[PDB]
DNA sequence: GAGCGTTCAGCGTTCGTTTATCTCCCCCTGGTATAATGGGAGCTGTCACGGATGCA
């Protein structure tokens, strides 16, 4: 039931969401380095960051129902 | 003294010791790239008693 309705993830839209994962890598590198960034932009980084962090538990919660087919076995 | 008689002696002389090196399989971890996307499943009937808990 907790799975419950989450979009199944069509060729497009699961690749569009791996873009957002490695935007959101290089985003949180950049903020891990020592140099000085801007404090609006590091917010936008953030924002990048942030939106990483969204695109990763959304493709884990749409693709839930795949594992569960593999442990009946 | 002759000739050999007992018995410390400390000294070698390597053999005694325990102690130091050094080479190897179980055991643990990581990784596979077509696509694969919400369970089976086992029940059920004793009996009375009471008090909580729901609902007209």
């Amino acid at each position: 039931k907790q799975i419950g309705k989450v979009p199944l993830l069509n060729a497009e839209q699961e690749v569009e969401l791996a873009k957002r994962i490695e935007a959101g890598l290089f985003a949180e590198d950049k903020l891990a380095n020592s140099d000085k960034l801007a404090p609006k932009l590091k917010r936008e980084l953030e924002i990048i960051a942030e939106d990483g962090r969204r695109a990763k538990n959304h493709l884990l919660e749409a693709n839930l129902r795949l594992v569960v087919s593999l442990a009946k076995r």
